[PDB]
């Protein structure tokens, strides 16, 4: 099972273009509103293969990709930001 | 960090099945608040008082809504994950 | 146009005050298209032709939600911008 | 009553950046993240200049004032947006 840094990097591999930080942003934006579809329609579950398309799960996913995407752009490791969170929870607390 | 276990341990203290608008209310928050953050520039690995409204909080803040979505609507990330890089390849691999 | 003619015009024949979830699902999928559309550069104002995708008709379709929203929330958005510009005014008037 | 157009072009006044058309856009998300939160905690109805702050229409009100503001970004009339749309609905029909 892949970690999320591993997403991150793979992700950075094949799609990673610093100069055009905006289409990240812009392209969280539309996987969002597809989300928001999808929650509307009600495409609930873990599709197969076949059900991917339109899904929940896909836009789910699609999300995340961004998510990963935008953190690669704006130079930020998630992992080491969840330790940072832990440190400021822990004090909280 | 794992999609998997972390989908997991937030379910572990937030899961309220019952009020599935609430996590996507907050997603759209948290997305907001991301817009915010990097309008005003504050990108980069913040330091421990730089934490608080970076781009890097708000971007795990979206991020822990998506694996609080994917707990209510019965997703598994991971498996998506996995699909999602099946489908790609039986579309253009040779 | 008039924002509250307009507000009461979609009121007519949009208007399901038991189903205030779809309202801002809907916003949140044009904004998405509107990112869309941003995002390719269709801006100007579109011919006939040009209208769908384009800039011009995503904000339409936001503002169209932006209106059904206000409906479906109590809001009336000529008096409330009424009200937004006096405390603009009373902010920071000499 | 004011017009749209009246709207849009009052905002154009004060508040029209065209080298900095991604100001807007962020914007925009921003108050659809404060939307989300007014609806989340239930602000609903007209409120008064006291309770107008972070009420449902204060944040109707801000995302429309963004979409007024990318129209005028965007080489938008509103209006003339609408009236074409209603040449499309015509035939549709
Ligand atoms: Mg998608
Ligand atoms: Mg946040
Ligand atoms: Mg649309
Ligand atoms: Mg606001």
């Amino acid at each position: 099972h892949m970690k999320l840094s591993e997403l991150q990097s793979h992700i950075k591999e094949f799609d990673y273009a610093p100069e055009q930080s905006e289409h990240y942003f812009f392209k969280l934006i539309e996987e969002v509103g597809e989300l928001s579809e999808s929650i509307r329609k009600g495409k609930s579950g873990q599709p197969t293969l076949d059900e991917l398309k339109g899904s929940v799960a896909e836009e789910l996913y699609d999300v995340l990709y961004y998510v990963c995407a935008l953190a690669n752009i704006h130079g930020v490791n998630l992992e080491k930001t969840r330790e940072l969170k832990e440190v400021l929870n822990k004090v909280k607390y």
